[PDB]
């Protein structure tokens, strides 16, 4: 039976290096795994005895002083062409975008990382990094980086949280710093203190798009955190959602803070809070899944979503989760309903599809409501009945083409492992053109 070993790394940023996977998150926390199922905790908090950066309060003194904090926010580590590992570290006071971002470099992934210096600040009283007065309604909070190479080998860094939005900078592949003269870089979306943070870019060679992953809402249990995605032919945009809305249009209304209403229409929503648990049956369930990264395995063509999540009834406790991603016929990813356990897409037979399913509809909102199941039946005659009606068909090996309440969804059928009930399950995971995700789990 599949074996899991859990770790707690908030805001996990995945990096594969020579056969081992690492996540680096906030609070200088980290963990590693060879199989994406059994993780080993390496570090958990900022202290002078954290081995990633010995004597961290001295090493990054300037950052802690600027940000007026004793911790660090969501890191990224990326290996550059020199073979070294570059940690983009950052800190924020937490009540305002009083923040600094810098880079430290290590010869080895587990450290020690040596400070090269701060290269961005936000929350100053005067002139900002772009030469104009700092204004949090339009300028970023300089936190939550993802430094990545595009398909052509050019180095970029996307970043941002709330404040003025999400930005992208061209980076120097020799030094790891931004190329000079860019200010905060190019704006991709956001503004007016929208609850959008934690950008992450993954190229998919098969669909020929860059996917920008984002977290909407707040991270806490009542915050409505959810994982969203948009895409572009270019790493620096313009990004669009499944309806063709430009992500650049996304922002809170002028003069407001945390205007969730205005932003919820934008982006494909892959996953929010849900539970498969009902009165007479245990099930998996997450609260506020988010701040993700993602990985594409060149060797197999498979993709994975890595994130932290809270859980129904566990308050603010969080753990790392990994779900496999599959691209649908329209070039959008759908997440496996259950965490990764070594499953792969296989031929699925119609005989194994028919039956009763628990259904989760993630919708398009930012909501603290934990989405619950309804029951539907996929019938032999290709109709769907029960608490919802529609139709289903299978294309090719495992492609799911499902209509529910007059909306057409596309995705996959996949037999998985349910780690709570400890049994195999037939699932589907599908997406419509409005970016609404539906998961089915067979009874
Ligand atoms: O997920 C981490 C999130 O960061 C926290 O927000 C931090 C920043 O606060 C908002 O700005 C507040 C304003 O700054 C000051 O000028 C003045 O006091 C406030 O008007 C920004 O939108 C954020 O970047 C969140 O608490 C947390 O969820
Ligand atoms: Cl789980």
């Amino acid at each position: 039976k599949p074996i899991f070993k859990e770790v707690s790394v908030h805001d996990p940023s995945i990096i594969e290096t020579n056969g081992t996977f690492y996540v680096f998150g906030s609070h200088l926390a980290s963990a590693k795994s060879n199989d994406l199922m059994q993780w080993q905790q390496l570090t958990t908090s900022v202290s002078n005895d954290n081995p990633l950066i010995p004597n961290v309060y001295e090493e990054l003194k300037e950052t802690f002083e600027w940000a007026q904090s004793d911790t660090l926010w969501a890191a990224d580590v990326t290996q550059l062409a020199d073979g070294k590992y570059y940690m983009y570290y950052n800190a924020c006071r937490g009540d305002s975008p009083r923040s600094a971002m810098g880079v430290a470099v290590a010869d080895n992934i587990e450290g020690p990382y040596k400070n090269k210096g701060i290269f961005l600040k936000s929350g100053m009283e005067g002139t900002s990094s772009d030469g104009t007065p700092y204004d949090a309604t339009k300028h970023p909070n300089v936190v939550a980086p993802h430094t990545f190479f595009d398909k052509d080998g050019k180095l970029w860094m996307v970043y941002g949280s709330y404040s003025g939005g999400i930005f992208i900078l061209e980076m120097n592949p020799k030094t790891g710093f931004p190329l000079p003269g860019q200010g905060y870089g190019k704006k991709l979306l956001g503004g007016n203190h929208s609850r959008i943070e934690g950008p992450y870019v993954l190229y998919n060679p098969d669909t020929q798009y860059y996917y920008l992953y984002l977290s909407y809402g707040g991270l806490d249990a009542t915050g409505g955190y959810n994982i969203r995605v948009a895409r572009s032919k270019k790493p620096d945009g313009p990004y669009y959602d499944a309806e063709g809305n430009p992500m650049l249009d996304v922002r809170g209304k002028g003069g407001t803070f945390f205007d969730d209403r205005s932003i919820e229409p934008y982006g494909v929503k892959l996953m929010g809070s849900y539970t498969f648990e009902t009165e007479n049956e245990k099930g998996t369930g997450y609260v506020s899944p988010g701040h993700n990264s993602a990985y594409y395995d060149e060797k197999t063509g498979r993709s994975y979503l890595i994130f932290h999540t809270r859980f129904p009834g566990r308050g603010e406790e969080h753990e790392v989760r990994v779900h496999q991603l599959f691209m649908n016929k329209d070039g959008w990813p759908v997440a496996a309903p259950y965490r990764y356990a070594g499953e792969t897409l296989k031929e699925v037979k119609q005989k194994d599809i028919t039956g009763t399913y628990k259904l989760i509809q993630h919708g398009k909102d930012i909501s603290a409501d934990i989405k619950q199941t309804i029951n539907i039946q996929l019938n032999k005659n290709h109709t769907i009945s029960g608490e919802m009606t529609g139709t289903w068909r299978k294309t090719g090996k495992n492609t799911a083409d499902i209509t529910l309440a007059g909306k057409k969804y596309n995705g996959v059928f996949l037999r998985q492992w349910d780690s709570v009930r400890e049994k195999n399950v037939m699932t589907f995971s599908v997406l419509n053109t409005s970016g609404e995700a539906v998961w089915g789990s067979k009874l």
